[PDB]
C-alpha cells in the first residue's frame, strides 16, 4: 500500500474521467467527490470506483451532455431532472440549490431526477454542515436485500446521510447503509476462501449463510428496522419523483451503455428559522464533547462521537496524503480506460 | 384481559384525564392517541400510561391550561411553543399546521417545543397520510442508551415514524425505536426471571447481559447505525429547537411536578410538488402488494411490508373491539386518581 497527495490523487481520477468522456468541469467534480471518501477511510467509495465509471461514460451509460433543468415547484422544494448525469454532479448541484433556498426560506427539500451512482453521499449532507445548515440525505441503490422473512430480492442497500455544524470548523457527519454489511464484503471473502459472518447474507432460499459463495443477498440492518428504512429511503426518493422503485431500479451491470435513472432526495433544515444558530453551533459542539468523554466498555479505548473516527482520518490525509491500494494507483497512471469489464 | 369498544375505552381514559385536572378537549386528544396506539398492538404506549399520565397532570407536571404559540418562522417552518401541555395535544396541534401549510407550500417542518410525552409517535405521521401527503416525525426521549462501545447512558429510544398515502383508504406506516428492544421488554423478562437476548441490554460495565437483573441500560440498534439515528433525532427534535438534548432530557420518574419540556419535529411532503400524487399512491399499493406476494424464508408464513401487522390489529380492533389488562380496567371505571405513585 502507498500514500499520495490529495491534489495528485485529484488529478489523476480527474484526467481519466476526462480521457473516458465527460467535460473536464464534470470529471473534476466526480474527482473531488471521490478523495472526499478515501480521506474519510471509505475506499469503497473512492479511486476504487473510477475504473468503472470510465467505463460506463466510456460506454454512454452516463450522460456526458446532460440536459439538466431545475424544476422550482413550490417556495420550498424543486426537483433537478439530471437527464442521467453523473450522479456527483447531479447530486452537488441539487444540494447547491437547496442550500439557496433554506438560506432564504429557512427549509428545502429537493429531488435529483435520473442520475448515476452519486457516490458517498455524506459528502453532500457536509455542503449543507459547511453552509451552516442541517443536511439530511438518501439515495436508491441497486437491488440486493432481501426484506425482513423473504428470499427474493427487493431494496437496496439505500444510504442515508446526515450532517450539522458546530462551532469553528466542527461538522457532525453521520452516514449509514440499511444493511449489515456492503455486497463488496461478500465479494471480499469471495476472492479469499475467507468465510463469513451469519449475520451478513442470506441464500437463495432465504436462510442465512456463512459461505460467501452460497450468497444471494444481503440483510437488512436490524431487521425489520433496516427494511423499514431502505423502503422508506425507496419512497423519498424515488416513487415521490416517480422514478423507478424497488426492483426496478437498475443495477450497475444491467447495461453500461444505459443511464442509471436513480433517484436522490436532499433536506436542507436552516436553524437559524427555529432558534438561535449560534446555540445550535455551541450545542453540536458539546454533544460532540460528551460523548467523546463517555467511559467506554471493555474492548474499547474511547468512544466516538458518530462520525468522528472518519474526521480523524480526514484531518490526517490533509497533511500526510491519502491511501491508495497499489493497483489502482498503477490502473491510474496507466493509460487504460478499463482492463477488466463490468460487462 | 376483558375486551371493549374504542368508545368506551376511549370515554373512559377522556374522563380518568378529566378527573386528573385537564380540560376535556384535551383529555379526548390524549385518550384517541392512547387508543390508537392499543388498538395497534403498542400497548407499552396505550391505556397502561392512564395512570402515570394522572398523577402527572394532578401534580402539575403536565400544564392543564397552556398557552399555546403557534410561531409561524418562514413559509414552510414554524414552532409550536406547547408550554409543557400534553404531548398529545400538542403534537396534534403542530402536524395540522404543517398539513395545511404542506397543503399550500408542498413542504412542512414543524417543531413541537416543551410537551410531555406525545405517545405512539406514529398517530402523527398517519394524520398526513390520511390527508395524503408523506409524513415523518421523532421526538427525543428519557435517556436510557450507552453510545456505541459507552458505559454511561446519552440518548433515548428516540423513535421515527414515517407514513404515506396508498391508493383509496390504504396506509403505509413505519414505525421505529432506535433500539434494538424497549425498556419495557426488559421488565417483562425481569418480572418473570427469563433470560433475554445479549443484544438487547448491557450491564454496569458497558458489557452486553442475559440477565435482565444486570440491566443497566439499553443497547443501539445495529450498533453504530442506531447510535447515529438517536443521535440525529436528538439534533432535530432538540437541539433545532434549542432545548435540553442528550443526558439532558428529562426522565418520566425523575419529578412528577415539573414539565417534560421534550420537543418533537414533524416533516410534511406533499406529493404533488413532486410529481403525480395518483401515480404516487398507485405505486405505494404497489409496493405494498408486491412485497406481500414475496417468497417466504423457511420460518415465515409469509413477508409483510413494514407496519402490515399492526395495520391488521388495528383493522381487526374496530371489529372486535380492544384488549385491556383487568388491573388498568378496574382503575379506569373506579374513582381513584391513582393507587401507586410513579416516585
Amino acid at each position: 500500500s502507498s500514500k499520495i497527495s490529495r491534489e495528485t490523487l485529484h488529478q489523476l481520477i480527474e484526467n481519466k474521467l476526462c480521457q473516458a468522456g465527460l467535460k473536464r468541469e464534470h470529471a473534476a467534480t466526480v474527482a473531488e467527490v471521490l478523495v472526499y471518501a478515501d480521506a474519510r477511510g471509505i475506499h469503497s467509495h473512492g479511486a476504487v470506483r473510477v475504473e468503472y465509471y470510465a467505463e460506463r461514460i466510456s460506454k454512454g451509460g452516463t450522460n456526458r451532455e446532460p440536459e439538466f433543468r431545475l424544476e422550482e415547484t413550490g417556495p420550498c422544494s424543486a426537483i433537478l431532472h439530471a437527464d442521467n448525469a453523473a450522479g456527483q454532479v447531479a447530486a452537488k448541484m441539487g444540494m447547491e440549490h437547496a442550500i439557496k433556498t433554506a438560506q432564504q426560506n429557512g427549509v428545502a427539500v429537493v429531488g435529483i431526477s435520473r442520475m448515476g451512482h452519486s457516490g458517498a453521499i455524506s459528502y453532500f449532507v457536509q455542503q449543507a454542515a459547511r453552509a451552516g445548515f442541517i443536511g439530511i440525505s438518501m439515495c436508491q441503490s441497486d437491488p440486493m436485500v432481501v426484506p425482513f422473512g423473504g428470499a427474493e430480492i427487493y431494496y437496496g442497500t439505500n444510504p442515508l446521510a446526515f450532517a450539522a455544524p458546530g462551532e469553528g470548523d466542527e461538522i457532525l457527519t453521520f452516514d449509514m447503509a440499511t444493511t449489515v454489511q456492503a455486497w463488496g464484503k461478500v465479494l471480499d471473502a469471495r476472492s479469499r476462501n475467507m468465510s463469513i459472518p451469519d449475520t451478513w447474507a442470506v441464500d437463495k432460499n432465504g436462510v442465512p449463510t456463512t459461505d460467501p459463495f452460497a450468497v444471494h443477498a444481503l440483510l437488512p440492518a436490524a431487521g425489520p428496522k433496516g427494511y423499514g428504512l431502505m423502503m422508506m429511503i425507496d419512497v423519498l426518493s424515488g416513487v415521490l419523483l416517480g422514478l423507478p422503485f424497488g426492483r426496478q431500479v437498475s443495477s450497475m451491470y444491467d447495461d453500461l451503455h444505459a443511464g442509471r435513472n436513480l433517484g436522490q432526495l436532499h433536506i436542507v433544515i436552516n436553524p437559524n428559522f427555529f432558534s438561535s444558530s449560534e446555540l445550535f453551533r455551541q450545542h453540536l459542539s458539546q454533544t460532540m464533547r460528551e460523548l467523546n468523554a463517555i467511559t467506554p466498555a471493555p474492548g474499547f479505548n474511547q468512544v466516538y462521537y458518530p462520525g468522528q473516527d472518519q474526521d480523524i482520518k480526514q484531518r490526517k490525509a490533509a497533511v500526510e496524503g491519502i491511501e491508495i491500494v497499489d493497483d489502482i494507483y498503477q490502473y491510474l497512471i496507466s493509460d487504460a480506460l478499463y482492463n477488466t469489464s463490468y460487462e
